[PDB]
C-alpha cells in the first residue's frame, strides 16, 4: 500500500 496511502489524506 504505503504510497497509494501516505499521499491520500495526510500529504496531499
Amino acid at each position: 500500500e504505503a504510497h497509494k496511502n501516505r499521499k491520500l489524506m495526510e500529504i496531499i
